[PDB]
C-alpha cells in the first residue's frame, strides 16, 4: 500500500490514456467472452438437428461473428497502443528525472557507486518500473476478468459440469502446489551449488598470477572440478523430479478434458448437453486455465516491477551529503583570488584508512603562481580536488578571501577555478564542442570566439590542417590526438572559461614548446597553483611548497 | 555443417542415452498425435446417432484413451529426464574443458580478457551450448514431427478441408513475415536510439569530475533529455505499427476459425463431416500452428547455441603465447641459483607504448641479498613478473646459471622460486590451507608439518589465539587480519614452498619485529633479490641496484 501510493502517482500524468484504455480493454474482453457462447450456437445450428434453413442461420451466425471480431481486434489494438504509449511516457520521464537526481549527487557517490550499476538501473529498472503499472496492469486485469466470466459461464452452461470441474481442479491444484515448492528447493540447492563453483572459479581466475606463482593450475582445476561435479549430481536430482512433476502435471490435463467429455457426455436429459454447448464449456475452462497462468505471470512481473521500484526511489529520494548549487556568491570587489588551507586532514571515501592529508597547511596569493613539489603518490592531485570542492576535509577549513568556501556556492566556485591536466579529459565530440564546454553556457559562443580562444592556446594551425578542421571529432571514440595537442585544447577550454584562479598538473620538443606558450598566455594574471615534475617552472614560480608525508615539509621560493 | 560437426561430436558421449530418449520422443508423439483422431471418436459416438450402447463404446473409448495418455505422459517424462541429464553431462564437461583451458592461458591473456568475460563464457555460454545439442535438439524435433503428422492428418480428417486451409494460410503468412519484418526494423532503430542515450549517460556519469569541474550538470542533464525524448519519439511510432500488426494478426487467427466451421459445416454430403471430423480437423489444425511456433522458437535458440558455440571453440583451441608445462628441468648439481639479466627491454601487453624497461642489465649471485632501489613506479615489481616467466621480454635474456630461462619448464623453474610480498594474497580458506598451497601437493602435507612452519614464521601464537586456530577462515570472505600477519603466513607458505631464490617486496612497531625476525630465518641460506623502502636493509645487503628510467643507473655496496 505506501509503495503502491508511489505507483499511483506515477501512472497519474497518463490517466487519460490509462482510463481510455481500460475502456477499450473491457470492450475487446467482452467481445472475446462472447466468442465461446456464439461459436456454440453455430456448432448446433450444423450439428444439434439441422433444419433445411441452417445454412440461412449459419451465414448471418458466421458474418455476424467475423463483425465482431473485427470490432474486438480493432479495440484490443487500441488498447496495446494506448497501454505502450503510456508507459513510454512513464519510463520518460523516469529517465530524465532519475538522471538528473544521479548528476546532483557528490563525487563521494561515484567512487562507491559503479557506473554499469547506475546505468542498468537507468535503463532495465526504469523500463520494467513503466511496464508494472501499464503493459503488465492490463494483463492481469484482463486475465482476472477472464477468469471470473469464464468461471460464471461454465456455471451458466452447465451448473452439474462446472461443480464437477470445481471439485477436482482444488484438491489436484493443492497437491501441484506442495509439489512445485518441493521442486523449487532442489532447484535453489542446485543453482547455489553452480554459484559456489562459480565464486570458486573467479577468485582463481581474478587471482591467476598467484595461482601460476606456486604452480597450482592443476591443483585449482581439479579442485573446480569436484564442485562442478557436485553441481551434475544436484542437477540430476532435480531433473527427475521436474519430469516426475511434469509427467503428473501433463496426464491431469489429460484426464481431465476426458472426464469432462464423459461426465457431460452421459448427461441426461434436461441437464442434457448439445455438442455446441459442450464446446461452450470446454472453450471457456480452457479460457479459465489460460487466465489462471496469466495472474501467476502477472504477480510474477508485479514482483519484478516493485523490486525495481524500489532500486529507483532509492535514488530519486537520494539526498547529495554535498551541496550541489546551495552557497553565496562573493562580489567582484569582495573576490581577489587568495586561497588558503588551514590543517586540512582527509582521506578518500574508498579508502578511509589511508590518509592522504595530515595536517595541511598552504597559503596561495592572489595573482601569483604557487609550485607544489614532491614524491609520485604524495597526494599532489587530491588538492585540486578539494579546492574544487569534490570533496569536504574531515578536518580543517579551506577558505577564498577570508571567506570559507563551504558557505559559497559550489558551481560558481568552480566557474572561477580552472584546471590544464597532464592527461585532460576530452569528450566525443567535435575539437568545437570540446572548446565551448569551456563557457557558462557553450550554445552562446561564437564561432570567431571558439577560433580567437584557438589561436592563443596555439591550437588554430594543426586544427585547421584536420580534414574537417574545428569539426574534427576527438575523445575516445575519436581521432588520436599527442599529449601537446590535447593540452592546448584543454588551453583553449580553459582560456574561454576564463578563471581567476588556474589549477596545472605536469613530452617531446616540438609540442612542449607551442604548450608552454600558450600555458604562459594562460597563466598571466591568474592564481597559479602547479603541480611540477619540471625544475624550469619551480625556478620562475613566485613560492615553492614541498608535500612529505601529507603535510607541507617546506615552504618558499626555488633557491630559499 | 563444420560446426555441426563439432556439436555431433559434442553429444556423441551421451549417444546411447540421446538414441533411447529419440526412441522415448518417438513414443510419447505418436500417442499425442493419435489422441484428436480418438476424440473425435468419442464425440461421435456420443453426439453422431447415438445408439442405446453409445455409453458402453463411450466407455471402452475414454479407458482405452486413458492407458494411452498415461503411457504417453511415462514416455514424455522419461524423455525430457534422458534429454536434460545428457545436456547436463555435456554441459559438465565443458566446464571442466573449459577452466582447463582457461588456466592455462598465458598472464598476458588475463591482462586483455575481463574475468567477468570468462566466467559467462564458463557459466551462461556453456549450458547455452549442452541445452543446443539436447533439450532444445528434441524441442525441434518433436515441433518438425508433429506439424508433419498434423498436415498429413488434416489431409486424411478432410482433403477439401485441408485444401482450403493451405490456400488461404500460405498468402496471409507471407504478408505477416512482411510485416513482420518492417515491424524489426523499426524496433532495431528505437533500441539503436536507447543505446545513443544511454552511451552519453555512461560516459557523462563516468566523468562525472569533469562535468562538476566545468559546472555542466544542467547542461548535460538537458542533453540526456534530448536523446531519451527521441527514444520515445521513435517507440510511440513501433508501439503504432506493433498494434496494428497485431490486430490484424489476431483476427486472421479468428476468421479463419470461422471459415473452417464454416466451409467444412456446408460439405455436402459424402465428403461431409460429422461433428467429431470437424473436431479432429480443428484440433490438428491447432497442433499445426503450435508446431510451426515451435520450429521458429527451435531456430532462435539453435542460432544462439551456435553463438555461444563459437565463443567457446575460441577459448578451447586457443594456444597459450608461453609455454604452461614444456621445457627442461636442470640437474641439482647444474643448479647453483644464480640470476642474470641481459639488456631487457620490456612494456606491458595492456600498455605497450609505456615502456618499464629500457636496456635493463641486473647480475644476482647465488646465496647473496641484492636490493632494489628506486622512486614509486619505476617498474620495481616488474623484475619479479619477468623472473617467474608471467611474460617474456622483447628483448634480451634471463639466464638461471647461463642457461636461458626460456629453454627450461616454467613450473620447474617456479618452483624454485618464492615471493613475500607487501600486501600478500591469501585466498578464503583456512590458514592451514593458505600455509599448504606453498607445498607442490597441498595434500601431502601433515598438521605437523603446517605447524612447524607456522612457530618458525612466528605465526603459531596469533594463529592458536584464533578461536578456530589453524581452521580460522582468512582471506576476503573471511577475518580481518594485520599487516604483519599475512606477511608471516606468506613467510610460513614460501617456508614450506623451500625455494633456493626468494623476491621480496616492502608497518607498526609490534608487527615488523616478528615479521623481521620471521624474514632473517627466511632469507637464510637462498638467493634473495629484495625491493626496499627501509634503509635497515640495504645497509645490511650484499649489493645495491638503483633503477632510475628502466635501466640500472648504480650498481654497489650501500656505502659504495
Ligand atoms: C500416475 C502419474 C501421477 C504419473 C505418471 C508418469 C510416471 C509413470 C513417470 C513420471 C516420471 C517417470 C520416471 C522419470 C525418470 C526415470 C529414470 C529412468 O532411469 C534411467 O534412465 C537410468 C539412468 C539415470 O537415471 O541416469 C527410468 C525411468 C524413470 C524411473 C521414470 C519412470 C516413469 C515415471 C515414474
Ligand atoms: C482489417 C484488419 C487488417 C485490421 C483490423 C484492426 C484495425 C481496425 C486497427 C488496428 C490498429 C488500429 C489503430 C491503432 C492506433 C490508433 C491510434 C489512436 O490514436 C490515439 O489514441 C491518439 C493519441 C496518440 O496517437 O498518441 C486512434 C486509433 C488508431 C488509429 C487505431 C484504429 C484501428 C486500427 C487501425
Ligand atoms: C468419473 C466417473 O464418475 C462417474 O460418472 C458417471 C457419468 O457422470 C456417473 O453416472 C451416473 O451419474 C451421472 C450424474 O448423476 C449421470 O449423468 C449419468 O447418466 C449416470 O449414469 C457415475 O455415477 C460416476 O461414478
Ligand atoms: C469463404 C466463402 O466461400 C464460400 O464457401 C461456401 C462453403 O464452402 C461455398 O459454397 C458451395 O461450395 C462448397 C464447396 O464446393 C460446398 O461445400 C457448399 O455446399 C456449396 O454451397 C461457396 O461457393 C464459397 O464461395
Ligand atoms: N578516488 C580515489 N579513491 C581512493 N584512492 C585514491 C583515489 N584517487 C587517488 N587515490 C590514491 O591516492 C594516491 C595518491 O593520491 P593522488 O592525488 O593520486 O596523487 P599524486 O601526487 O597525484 N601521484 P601521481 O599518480 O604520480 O601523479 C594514488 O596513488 C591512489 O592510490
Ligand atoms: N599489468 C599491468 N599492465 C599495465 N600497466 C601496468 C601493469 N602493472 C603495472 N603497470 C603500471 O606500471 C607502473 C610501474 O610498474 P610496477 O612494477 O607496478 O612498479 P613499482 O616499482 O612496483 N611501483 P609501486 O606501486 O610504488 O610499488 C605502475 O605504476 C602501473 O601504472
Amino acid at each position: 500500500l505506501p509503495e503502491a501510493r508511489k505507483l499511483l502517482g506515477l501512472a497519474y500524468p497518463e490517466r487519460r490514456r490509462l482510463a481510455a484504455a481500460v475502456g477499450f480493454l473491457t470492450m475487446s474482453s467482452v467481445i472475446s467472452m462472447s466468442a465461446p457462447f456464439f461459436l456454440g450456437k453455430i456448432i448446433d445450428v450444423i450439428y444439434t438437428n439441422p433444419t433445411v434453413d441452417y445454412s440461412d442461420n449459419l451465414t448471418r451466425l458466421c458474418l455476424g461473428l467475423s463483425a465482431v471480431f473485427l470490432c474486438g481486434a480493432a479495440a484490443n489494438a487500441i488498447r496495446v497502443y494506448l497501454m505502450q504509449t503510456s508507459g513510454q511516457r512513464i519510463v520518460n520521464r523516469l529517465r530524465t528525472s532519475l538522471f538528473s537526481s544521479i548528476l546532483r549527487q557528490e563525487v563521494a557517490f561515484f567512487d562507491k557507486t559503479r557506473t554499469g550499476e547506475l546505468i542498468n538501473r537507468l535503463s532495465s529498472d526504469t523500463a520494467l518500473l513503466g511496464r508494472s503499472v501499464t503493459e503488465n496492469l492490463s494483463d492481469g486485469l484482463r486475465a482476472g476478468a477472464q477468469a471470473s466470466v469464464g468461471i460464471s459461464m461454465m456455471f451458466f452452461v452447465s451448473p452439474n459440469l462446472a461443480t464437477f470441474v470445481l471439485s477436482v481442479v482444488p484438491p489436484v491444484s493443492i497437491i501441484a502446489v506442495i509439489y512445485g515448492r518441493y521442486l523449487r528447493k532442489l532447484t535453489k540447492v542446485t543453482q547455489d551449488s553452480l554459484a559456489q563453483a562459480t565464486q570458486l572459479a573467479e577468485e582463481r581466475i581474478g587471482n591467476v598470477r598467484t595461482v601460476r606463482a606456486f604452480g597450482k593450475e592443476m591443483t585449482e582445476i581439479e579442485k573446480y572440478a569436484s564442485k562442478v561435479d557436485h553441481v551434475m549430481q544436484l542437477a540430476r536430482k532435480e531433473a527427475f523430479a521436474r519430469a516426475g512433476f511434469f509427467g503428473a502435471t501433463g496426464l491431469s490435463g489429460n484426464l481431465i478434458v476426458l472426464s469432462v467429455l464423459y461426465k457431460g457426455g452421459l448427461l441426461m436429459g434436461s441437464a442434457h448437453m448439445t455438442v455446441g454447448e459442450l464446446s461452450s464449456f470446454l472453450m471457456y475452462a480452457f479460457w479459465v486455465g489460460i487466465s489462471i497462468g496469466g495472474l501467476s505471470s502477472f504477480y510474477s512481473e508485479l514482483m519484478k516491477g516493485l523490486g525495481a521500484g524500489g532500486r529507483l526511489w532509492e535514488l530519486l529520494e537520494r539526498e547529495p551529503k554535498l551541496p550541489f548549487n546551495e552557497g553565496v556568491i562573493l562580489n567582484e570587489k569582495s573576490f581577489q583570488g587568495a586561497l588558503e588551507f588551514k590543517n586540512v586532514h582527509f582521506a578518500y571515501p574508498a579508502r578511509p584508512e589511508v590518509p592522504i592529508f595530515q595536517d595541511f597547511s598552504l597559503s596561495i596569493p592572489s595573482g601569483s603562481v604557487t609550485a607544489l613539489v614532491g614524491p609520485s603518490g604524495s597526494g599532489k592531485s587530491t588538492v585540486l580536488s578539494l579546492l574544487l570542492r569534490l570533496y569536504d576535509p574531515a578536518s580543517g577549513t579551506i577558505s577564498l578571501d577570508g571567506h570559507d568556501i563551504r558557505q559559497l556556492n559550489p558551481v560558481w566556485l568552480r566557474s572561477k577555478i580552472g584546471t590544464v591536466s597532464q592527461e585532460p579529459i576530452l569528450f566525443s565530440c567535435s575539437i568545437a564542442e570540446n572548446i565551448a564546454y569551456g563557457a557558462d553556457d557553450p550554445s552562446s559562443v561564437t564561432a570567431e570566439e571558439i577560433q580567437r580562444v584557438a589561436e592563443v592556446a596555439n591550437a588554430v594551425a594543426f586544427i585547421r590542417n584536420f580534414p574537417q578542421g574545428f569539426n574534427t571529432v576527438v575523445g575516445e571514440k575519436g581521432v588520436l590526438l599527442s599529449g601537446g595537442q590535447k593540452q592546448r585544447i584543454a588551453i583553449a577550454r580553459a582560456l574561454l572559461k576564463n578563471p581567476k584562479i588556474l589549477l596545472l598538473d605536469e613530452l617531446d620538443a616540438e609540442n612542449e614548446y607551442l604548450v608552454q606558450e600558450a600555458l604562459d598566455r594562460l597563466m598571466d594574471g591568474r592564481t597559479v597553483l602547479v603541480i611540477a615534475h619540471h625544475l624550469s617552472t619551480i625556478k620562475n614560480a613566485n613560492m615553492v611548497a614541498v608535500l612529505d608525508q601529507g603535510k607541507i615539509t617546506e615552504y618558499g621560493k626555488h633557491e630559499e
